[PDB]
């Protein structure tokens, strides 16, 4: 189609399938294997990217150009890597991925949305689609084109350190919240074929349904462990939302560290190829988890040759190496040169990678848009996060007896009020894991509004607000307080660090609640990734709210405390009476909850 030096795959007007086929047919084996290779920015240089024809880069959790980097800094980093990739013989742009799982959460100044369990509590799939839209904008503000989200794990045991990354123990809720996908990627066209990848263009990102499959079903909630369940249960609980994701054009699927009945997912041809590819008709690319192939073996990494063989034959398309690229590339090249892995399997992997890249517009817009930088932390997106935080809150108690005056909503005008607790003025604690650092952090780690700041911003000018982190009982009783707001709960955690068999909050937390509530009427705000042992906290408190991990916009919490909006959240998980009950999910035969799934008290706006 005209010009003497015309190359079909570089023609934007051509159908994606024709561009993929035209490009594939030109590639060397080294070029093909390079597309299948994703490396950490920590090991990337221009020469590495060029010499090894690398297909993708990622930032893992906390992998940043520097602490406090601006949006432009991120764009410059990503474009530097892109220029190197575009300088190869074939000029195939890399795709850059990141965990933007509650906003663009590694980035300083990014809006931090509530974690998934609180989103589950909202029962509001359109809110979650809007959050996807806003997240895509803030990811593209940093030049990144690919988010490792949503986690559609169905967490069946809150002892799991990733339970907060699951919208619910009820697959139907998880299914509903697959609306994240068209928020991130754009809505699919009317004609769309389920399982095809889709991204609308340069203001959207590729998504990733993760972690396939049964990551939420592991024995005793042990992260990365074995999900012991028959096929019927895997298909009825852990699988459904993947089909919703196909329907919505999810571009990629990331495989789980976990096993299913003792078979590593990263080596499970029947499920990756037989089921996802051949039965759900997924036509995007399948990515490993981080050193996922290494972990096929015990010890991990003890037979990398086998790891490469087993994962690639199972049907994985792109390997998140992410550091030992030369070992990966060499081993895979050897397996193809030896006939162990057929060229058909390489060609399938590369077709799928390229299909996503061309579909998303990455050949047409391989570089960042400077005008998008101001999307980062944009006030409209904070307003959305504040809405989401407020909707996520579940009111568990609002009065010690049935005849007490309800404590919430609180008056904004009172002579003096107390705000207390470890979690009242700690932004990192309110955001939880996957915020700035992999495992989250403590203190003022980003731009946001703590619960204390929110209270000060809400109350009448005549209202004196006193903060005490851990006041003793005498301080409370002598203070002349009208009421207290006391916030306590879990410290930030992620993945195996958060696996927890006792589910009791750290001290001082209960002791602070008891000291405060013993002296003045109190509303307790519980910050957690999951249900935790809560009867002691309830017994002390006039009112108690499960605020989950609400993110950067602490005014969402005060919007409900002070009655600007009513409480509407409902539990998206069972609240257990004791951890000896676990696992215990809605619908089980022996179901004896403290609070059932769907529980939540309400208030009316004042
Ligand atoms: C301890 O090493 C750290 O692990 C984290 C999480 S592992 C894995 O990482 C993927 C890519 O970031 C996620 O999409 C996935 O959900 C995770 O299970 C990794 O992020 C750090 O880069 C690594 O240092
Ligand atoms: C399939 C799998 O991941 N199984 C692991 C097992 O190998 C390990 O020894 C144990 C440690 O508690 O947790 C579980
Ligand atoms: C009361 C109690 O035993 N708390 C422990 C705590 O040391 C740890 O943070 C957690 C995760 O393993 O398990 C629990
Ligand atoms: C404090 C308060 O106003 N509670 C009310 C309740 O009486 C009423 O039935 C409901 C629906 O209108 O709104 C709520």
């Amino acid at each position: 189609h005209h010009a003497a030096d015309y190359v079909l795959y570089k023609d934007a007007t051509k159908p994606v399938e024709d561009r993929v086929a035209d490009l594939l047919g030109r590639m060397t084996l080294a070029e093909k294997i390079g597309q299948m290779t994703q490396i950490e920015r920590l090991v990337a240089t221009p020469d590495v990217l060029r010499d090894n024809f690398i297909g993708s880069l990622l930032s893992g959790g906390g992998s940043v150009p520097r602490k406090g980097a601006t949006a432009k800094e991120w764009q410059d980093m990503v474009d530097g890597f892109q220029k190197a990739c575009m300088s190869t013989r074939l000029g195939i742009p890399m795709i850059y991925g990141i965990d933007a799982v509650h906003g663009q959460n590694n980035v300083y100044g990014a809006t931090i949305f509530p974690h998934n369990v609180g989103l589950g509590a909202t029962r509001d799939p359109y809110l979650v689609k809007r959050i996807g839209e806003a997240t895509a904008l803030e990811v593209r503000a940093t030049g990144i084109q690919y988010a490792f989200a949503p986690c559609i794990a169905v967490c069946r045991d809150p002892r799991w350190g990733r339970c907060y990354e699951s919208y619910s123990e009820d697959r139907r809720i998880v299914q509903s919240m697959t609306e994240l996908i068209p928020g991130l990627q754009g809505d699919v066209p009317k004609d769309f074929t389920s399982g095809m990848p889709f991204v609308a263009g340069k203001n959207k990102v590729a998504a990733c349904a993760k972690h396939f499959v049964g990551d939420g079903g592991t024995v005793d909630g042990i992260n990365e462990n074995n999900t012991i369940i028959n096929r019927e249960g895997l298909m009825n609980i852990h699988m459904p939302a993947y089909k919703n994701a196909m329907d919505k054009g999810v571009s990629t699927v990331m495989i789980s560290y976990s096993s299913w009945n003792g078979v590593k997912m990263h080596a499970n041809q029947d499920l990756v190829t037989g089921y996802l590819k051949d039965t759900l008709k997924f036509k995007g690319f399948v990515i490993s988890d981080f050193e996922g192939i290494d972990r096929i073996t015990t010890p991990a990494g003890s037979d990398y040759s086998y790891s490469v063989k087993a994962s690639i034959l199972a049907g994985l398309d792109m390997i998140m190496v992410p550091n030992k690229y030369q070992q990966f590339i060499s081993i895979l090249t050897g397996h193809v040169n030896g006939g162990v892995i057929p060229m058909s399997r390489i060609d399938d992997a590369v077709t799928r990678i390229l299909r996503v890249k061309f579909t998303m517009g990455l050949f047409e817009n391989p570089y960042a848009d400077p005008a998008m930088a101001e999307q980062l932390g944009k006030q409209e997106h904070r307003d959305l996060a504040r809405e989401a935080a407020r909707k996520s809150l579940v009111l568990l108690k609002n009065g010690k007896t049935s005849t007490d005056a309800p404590l919430l909503p609180l008056p904004k005008k009172a002579p003096k009020i107390l705000v207390a607790g470890s979690h009242a003025d700690n932004l990192g604690y309110q955001c939880g894991g996957w915020t700035i650092e992999w495992q989250g952090d403590t203190g003022r780690t980003t731009v946001g509004t703590t619960i204390l700041e929110a209270v000060k911003a809400a109350v009448d000018p005549s209202t004196v607000v006193v903060f005490a982190e851990n006041p003793d009982a005498e301080f409370v009783k002598s203070g002349g307080f009208s009421y207290a707001i006391v916030a306590v709960g879990e410290h930030p955690y992620t993945e195996t660090k958060g696996d927890n068999l006792n589910l009791t909050i750290p001290e001082p937390g209960l002791s602070t609640v008891q000291a405060v509530c013993g002296g003045v009427r109190c509303a307790t705000v519980l910050i957690s990734g999951r249900p935790v042992v809560v009867q002691p906290l309830l017994a002390a408190s006039d009112a108690l709210v499960a605020a989950w991990l609400p993110g950067s916009e602490g005014q969402g919490v005060t919007d409900a405390l002070f009655g600007d909006f009513g409480f509407t959240g409902r539990l998206p998980r069972t609240w257990f009476k004791s951890v000896d009950q676990l696992p215990m999910n809605v619908g089980d035969a022996h179901y004896d909850p403290l609070f059932r799934l769907g529980y939540g008290l309400t208030t009316n706006a004042t």
